């Protein structure tokens, strides 16, 4: 593969105008008067969102050199929303604003690798100033807050997250999915809920709606799928002669076993219910372990030295009620010890930490939240299909967002924490001169978010830069209303998390990127 | 791969120049002085529609941003018809209207973001005030009319469609097909009847066109096939013993089981006709319990404490009589109670109401009919392939329609109730001179549907706009006699569905749209 | 993908001018002295034909609007022939004279939605004075007439169609068959017969070229070959005793059968023929059950509970006498006489009908008629294959005429018709003044047909028209004598279902083609 090779002033330019280019549309999204970006897609119709890293992820350059620069930097915005989820318009904006003073330091023939190093120190400094003007988050109050914003001040949307978080506890897992009508809608399951039906539609009892209802039942676990006939009888004669109903988590029952049970069941011998299992395997196994241990039950498998036709009454899990629909099994207060559930939540504590990452995080803690505390779920409303991706999108950043500010503690928002951290570091010096550069490119780059919400609003960022420069603390202004006042009264909150996130990603690829003498790429 | 973006009024120009080309192509087929769309065809010859959402839907551009642009409104015009079933071409004059307004708001300068918010608003409010002007849709007469306006002033398709709707009710059910001569015809199938022939021609009694009667049958239902073995013998000589023809609904009936009844037949000792049952597997289980309990018999499972070896001759239903052909298979009369049926009938309520939507709905109303009510069908009498498509097209927009007009009821026609909402909605402010603006894009966009029928007639829009507005109540201008007055009281009717969907609609994605800061799409 | 979309007179002018290519490619075969169109072939050598729905499907235009616009009035030229087979130029004339003063009469501004009202009224209103205008066609003169005049002034033609109608009854079906002498040939078989050879050729009685005559025969069917068992024979037993001469329609007849079969026969015990049946399973078995009962005799199935060893002498049918070929096998009369045909004939009138239409019916009634009338068969012929393919169109042209024209009657032709009823719509008018337009201009139009024939003729229209106006009757221009006279005494006579169908149809596409405001198509 032939190349194609650069130097010098020459290369960083090319670098530069594909940096900006990916950068300036990205920045048309940031704040509350920000605006919105339309991706074409072939396969369907297009995407309308204000959400950076997406706007940034589709973004290719024809020139190879502009586009290797805007794919550096396309860098950072990725690896915040895989970070924080929100900030990612923040920390591109911030990653421009760094290249762009620090290219420019080049051109006066400063040695990029002192610049660098003057960067990374600054920065290590503004995490720790930071650290010290996070305050916690705690308050549904403060949770509605650092959601709302995230929302783009949707204050629905906020007061949401604040519920579903002080319902289900902060364990609770919280999901987003398409809406029915245009409303907004919050689902909240206590207790240990899974999706699967009942087998077959003859087990219903008594209660109408296709409920099925056991009282102080047995539930019964099987590693692999029934079939066969009958099966299992000692079992079955034992929950007979005890006088109790049975509950069937297996594999899956085929019709021989279930036709068996539906006749027993329809004459009166036994009540019983058959479900199946959760998922497909290792999904479905492991949360029989989890089943299994709740309930007080054994788990029968093939891959041990146990089967299903010796078994013992000890092998079957006891709970208080088990309901079951078409679609929904439920198990209401099981029977088990709260040292054995505490046991399983510690062991996903290891599980907790891996390297899947998303996806990862959401199922796992799915299974955690269902055993400990509950589920909530929020189902986005809209009008069409577009109007819906971008409800749901911004609700994902204001999960995300609230569940950073939990965790982390928030700072002033209005971008007016990286201003302040920046007015605190005044005093800092490097090692030489040309470091000196570098630390000051970054605290005048940490402006530059709070410069590009005010730009957005078509006011002077320079007159509000220093309205803003020469007060101190909180003081910051708001863009919304177009008038100053406290940030935090106003209840404009910034995760700590998403904005110490933006600002440490930018650095390291901005940093590593003033540095670059050659540039090779493929030929056209 | 590589992209080409465009930022601000440069982008906006080059949507709205696309959003233009899809609706300028659709605005010319609204009213009834409106005109006809012809959409090229590879496979076969053109096709000449009238039908808005049609038209969208083949609109594609060769600039890239001007597809993307067009491709968004596109979506308005399909949400429409997958709601109501008309006002596809109404929603989508709003929508370039709205855009129009909107994007020339944004490039005085003022925040797009209050934009939407001042329209989404005044939107909400309108629909309140649209949901409040619907009145009851009763009387034959009304029906008639809605369906004679949907129908483009046809006043066959309004009569016949209210003909239809009066005969089988509310609930029946109404499809339409294509038809052999010029004129409409009304067909209408009484009591239960389903779909499938005989498996055995010979079974034909002294009615030509294949057709067996039976007198006094019996029903049999098998959740499996009854192929192989032919067991039923024993309940077989209790009902030869008992000397009726019965009716045998089984999964399938092979020869063997067949050619034995053939003879069987033919010798004389019985008569005996076998019918294959109704629905897919799922599907017809559902549908099997319903015929069982129609004419009084039981159903045999192989899921159940029976077998297809044991049933009793007590097993069987009873019917008056049934007709069987080479299409249809028809029950004239069961024996049942009205207390079993009814209830049914009831339980089958709780199962309509479910996430299918289409095809689902179709033929489980088709269940609830035939189990109580009936069945109506309209053949379309066009003349040739060109002339058929267009017809049917406003058949079933009419019925629609006619089915949105009677739940959600009917406001007055020509637009004007628009209009008139947008004369009560005048007062409506919003919270800073942008979101005021917005607010008055919206209204100032309800005009554009009566001014647009105007249009079509080649008369001054204005003009008339303004002596509807100097005007009350359903005051309006009726553009097929081209002369003012009561819009009621001449049978020109908007269902309130249609009109207050078409609204919200195009609302959604033009306030989005509107949003619009830059564009991302491939390179030529 | 990318469309490309014109609007208005733009749009019009481009349909226009694509309809005057498929039309004037057409008009040139019209009437006597119409010239020959040639349509290339790529595989083999050209075709010439007068035919014009011929012509009309194979053009296809380059711009793609023009092309659009044939491809629609390409419809009105195929419905002609899908309808009658004749009248398919007749109707393009028709359907070009409309199209073009409508979309005059739209350049002025006129209402085209009432334009196509006013058509249509107009046209409805025609076809009942065309059906006062209809008078019988009976004698044998009269039916030669019209198929002379729809065959180009052939009157061997005519009277050839005329002799095979009278010969074979109403219900006999008429082929047409490329020709092995220069002179056309007419064929005819009474009675039941179909195409099948003796399997064996040693069965040859009395007659030579492989003729066998026997006397009172027997006939037997078979769903089964009679290869592996051939032991069936005691049957023949009892046939030994009683007489020489049956006959066998089975599957087949295999070699070790055909042998003890052969040698049975060559002793002189008891003469015997056996012979394969005629056709494919569905339609010969359709056809076994036909001939059972023609001649009295009990169809034997293996589908049924009958066999191959049990057969009762009751069970043959018997015929007056039989004949079999190497091709064709022969019943001449059946016993089964009236009372068992005639059922048959009645029960298989509703098969007679169906939506299966070609193909099927083709035959169905071939089916039907060997039952009771008799089938007819014209050899038609020609020097060379090229001037065999035109032959053979005139003769179907002029054979779909005569059925046409025996049905529905006939009016004068010369289109003297059509302009006949015009001069009787001269006092119709409309709702408004848009619609009166419409119903003078297809007057105008129906004077387009005539004008035309006498314009092939290189004369001027204008003056045979104003002449042939001027007259009552059946007063009309003679286009081969070019002298004027009566149209039914000179025997030139049009199929009243031709003129009505080419109006129609003509009306049909041409009505709904002037409501073009738009056109969508592909890129070049
Ligand atoms: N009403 C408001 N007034 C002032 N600043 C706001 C307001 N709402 C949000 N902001 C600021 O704008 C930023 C919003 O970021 P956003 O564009 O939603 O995603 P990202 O954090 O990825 O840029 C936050 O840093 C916040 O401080
Ligand atoms: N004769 C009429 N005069 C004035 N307005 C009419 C008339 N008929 C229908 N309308 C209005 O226009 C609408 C019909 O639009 P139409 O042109 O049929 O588009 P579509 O076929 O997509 O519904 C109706 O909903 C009604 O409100
Ligand atoms: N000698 C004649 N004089 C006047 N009209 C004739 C004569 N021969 C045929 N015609 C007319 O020509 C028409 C048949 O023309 P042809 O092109 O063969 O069929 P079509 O136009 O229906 O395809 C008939 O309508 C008939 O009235
Ligand atoms: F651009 Be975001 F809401 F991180
Ligand atoms: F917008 Be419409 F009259 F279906
Ligand atoms: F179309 Be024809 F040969 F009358
Ligand atoms: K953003
Ligand atoms: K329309
Ligand atoms: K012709
Ligand atoms: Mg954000
Ligand atoms: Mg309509
Ligand atoms: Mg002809």
């Amino acid at each position: 593969a032939a190349k194609d090779v650069k130097f010098g002033n020459d290369a960083r330019v090319k670098m530069l105008r594909g940096v900006n280019v990916l950068a300036d549309a990205v920045k048309v999204t940031l704040g509350p008067k920000g605006r919105n970006v339309v991706l074409d897609k072939s396969f369907g119709a297009p995407t309308i969102t204000k959400d950076g890293v997406s706007v940034a992820r589709e973004i290719e350059l024809e020139d190879k050199f502009e586009n290797m620069g805007a794919q550096m930097v396309k860098e950072v915005a990725s690896k915040a929303n895989d970070a924080a989820g929100d900030g990612t318009t923040t920390a591109t904006v911030l990653a421009q604003a760094i290249i762009t003073e620090g290219l420019k330091a080049v051109a006066a023939g400063m040695n990029p690798m002192d610049l660098k190093r003057g960067i990374d120190k600054a920065v290590t400094a503004a995490v720790e100033e930071l650290k010290a003007l996070s305050v916690p988050c705690s308050d549904s109050k403060a949770i509605a807050q650092v959601g709302t914003i995230s929302a783009n001040s949707d204050e629905t949307v906020g007061k949401l997250i604040a519920e579903a978080m002080d319902k289900v506890g902060k364990e609770g897992v919280i999901t987003v999915e398409d809406g029915t009508g245009l409303q907004d809608e919050l689902d909240v399951v206590e207790g240990m809920q899974f999706d699967r039906g009942y087998l077959s539609p003859y087990f219903i009892n008594k209660p109408e709606t296709g409920a099925v209802e056991l009282e102080s039942p047995f539930i019964l676990l099987a590693d692999k799928k029934i079939s066969n006939i009958r099966e299992m009888l000692p079992v079955l004669e034992a929950v007979a002669k005890a006088g109790k109903p049975l509950l069937i988590i297996a594999e899956d029952v085929e019709g021989e076993a279930l036709a068996t049970l539906v006749v027993n069941t329809m004459r009166g011998i036994v009540k019983v219910a058959a479900v199946k299992a959760p998922g497909f395997g290792d999904r479905r196994k492991a949360m029989l372990q989890d089943i299994a241990t709740l309930t007080g039950g054994t788990v029968i498998s093939e891959e041990i030295g146990m089967e299903l036709e010796k078994a013992t009454l000890e092998d079957l899990g006891q709970a208080k009620r088990v309901v079951i629909n078409k679609d929904t099994t439920t198990i209401i207060d099981g029977v088990g010890e709260e040292a054995a559930i505490q046991g399983r939540v510690a062991q996903i504590r290891q599980q907790i930490e891996e390297a899947t990452s998303d996806y990862d995080r959401e199922k796992l803690q799915e299974r955690v939240a269902k055993l400990a505390g509950g589920v909530a779920v929020i189902k986005v409303g809209a009008a069409t299909e577009v109007e819906m991706k971008e409800k749901k999108a911004r609700v994902e950043d204001a999960l995300h967002a609230t569940r950073a500010a939990v965790e982390e503690g928030v700072v002033a928002g209005g971008g007016v924490a990286l201003i302040r951290v920046a007015s605190k570091l005044a005093d800092l010096r490097g090692q030489n001169e040309d470091q000196n550069v570098g630390i000051k490119v970054a605290l005048r780059a940490m402006e530059a978010p709070l410069r590009q919400i005010v730009l957005n609003c078509g006011e002077e960022p320079s007159v509000v830069a220093n309205t803003v420069k020469g007060g101190d603390g909180n003081y910051g202004y708001n863009a919304a209303t177009e008038e100053y006042g406290n940030m935090i009264d106003m209840g404009i909150l910034d995760p700590t998390k998403v904005t110490r996130s933006a600002l440490q990603y930018a650095a390291s690829v901005a940093g590593l990127m003033i540095t670059t003498e050659c540039m090779v790429t493929d030929l056209p």
